[PDB]
């Protein structure tokens, strides 16, 4: 787990990994993200523009296949500090 | 977040921290079924395969999180 400094009103930007087959699926906090007006997912991408402290959290990327499901997480810091 | 490693086949238990219990996995809300029983602060599935590895997490606010890993390594 790695952490991530992103300074308020940037964009944060989280990045899952290359498996064939495998659609990603991401959450902060335990709880599920999915797309809005301020979030985009695709491929194996996470975009967040405008970032506001409360976007900080520890977001996680689980890449599931019918074979297995690995997962990758980040922790998210969204500071002026 | 807390690390849980099970071998292929063992039973994954996961037990709550700090009320009701509702269990997420990647997001998605869990009941019981014939492989998963939930009850207290626990959370159990038996018969781990690879696929049951994902982020889990139990909330009541308050929150804790796991990250399981299924496999023989």
């Amino acid at each position: 787990p790695e952490a991530y400094v992103v300074a308020p009103g940037e964009s944060l930007e989280l990045q899952c990994m290359l498996k064939d087959a495998a659609v990603i699926s991401w959450t902060k906090d335990g709880v599920h993200l999915g797309p809005n007006n301020r979030t985009v997912l695709i491929g194996e991408y996470l975009q967040i523009k405008g970032a506001t402290p409360r976007d900080s959290g520890l977001y996680a990327c689980t890449a599931a296949r019918t074979v297995d499901s690995e997962t990758w997480i980040f922790m998210v810091n969204v500071t002026d500090a």
